DNA sequence: AGCGCTACCACACCCC
DNA sequence: GGGTGTGGTAGCG
């Protein structure tokens, strides 16, 4: 009830024959998410990065459908990100990262397995959930100078509640790598400025948490997220939708697959 | 006209 | 000297 509070706050503060398409921009993302609410359509929110080299955004509204047909060319639509609902239920994703320089013996293929590894450990102990490496949808969106990766993993008829306990899920198996100021010390690196801290970005497990989409970069540089060359989890091959099509809908953390034996993860911290 | 939030520091308090 | 709860803005994500 006290989250609701700040948000109906910050509102009041605010304000002081076609085809069917659906396509709503709004300055604030309240008011995207209040169209969600009064829409009766499969609708979604996306953020996108405005011409400011700052952070500002803006939220479009529309199907993901309609949202990947005027973005699969990449003419338009650059530099977008998904708006992870808060309360909604979520995969499991993570945002990886470390400075190259700052860690030159640091192999980034072996960490990656080893954490996916783990955590499917994680899983099957905890949640009697099995996966493998199979079920991860690995992305990549590293320089010259930062190795970037995004994981979203594709779990048979699971869900978190949302991805506040996707986060209390992490700091509870990486508590043994969060002490080093199960033997997690590949997950320790050195930061920008030699401050060790872990190889698993906790930070994006927030409410209404931006997260860059497949195929955008963000407004400064130019890289933008790609399926790794070791990637080893490939969508069904259907006829009615392009191969691309199915691995944005895979990498959507907020598309979880409607099924009616779901079941849905908890973790309190 | 972005939206969330904690890492950090400062202070106030208590304890034998 | 240690230990614990409270503000409150800067700064990351
Ligand atoms: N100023 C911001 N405002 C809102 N959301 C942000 C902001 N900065 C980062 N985020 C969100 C979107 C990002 O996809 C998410 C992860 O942060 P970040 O690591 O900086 O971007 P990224 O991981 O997608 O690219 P990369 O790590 O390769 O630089 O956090
Ligand atoms: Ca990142």
């Amino acid at each position: 009830m006290n989250r609701k509070w700040e948000a109906k706050l910050k509102q009041i503060e605010e304000r002081a024959e076609e085809p069917p398409s659906i396509w709503r921009l709004f300055h604030r993302q309240a008011q995207a998410f209040n169209f969600v609410k009064s829409c009766k359509e499969d609708v979604h929110v996306f953020a996108l990065e405005c011409k400011v080299g700052d952070g500002q955004r803006i939220y479009l509204v529309t199907t993901y459908a309609e949202f990947w047909f005027y973005y699969k060319s990449r003419k338009n639509l650059l530099h977008c990100y998904e708006v992870i609902p808060e309360n909604a239920v979520c995969k499991l994703y993570f945002d990886l990262e470390f400075n190259k320089p700052a860690n030159p013996g640091a192999d980034g293929k072996k960490m990656v397995a080893l954490l996916i590894e783990y955590v499917c450990k994680a899983l099957q102990e905890l949640y009697g959930v099995n996966c493998s490496a199979e079920d991860v949808l690995n992305l990549d969106s590293s320089t010259d100078e930062k190795f970037s990766r995004h994981l979203i993993f594709q779990l048979h008829d699971v869900a978190f509640k949302d991805n506040i306990h996707v986060g209390n899920f992490l700091r509870k198996i990486l508590q043994p790598a969060l002490d080093l100021l199960p033997d997690l010390s590949f997950l320790v690196v050195k930061n920008n400025m030699g401050e060790k801290h872990l190889f698993v970005d906790l930070g994006v497990y927030t409410r209404n948490r931006n997260f860059r989409l497949y195929k955008s970069s963000k407004i400064g540089k130019r890289v933008a997220l790609e399926v790794t060359e070791d990637n080893k989890f490939f969508p069904i091959q259907s006829k009615d939708v392009s191969d691309e099509y199915q691995y944005f809908l895979s990498s959507l953390v907020s598309n979880v697959r409607f099924s009616d034996t779901l079941r849905i993860l908890t973790c309190e911290p």
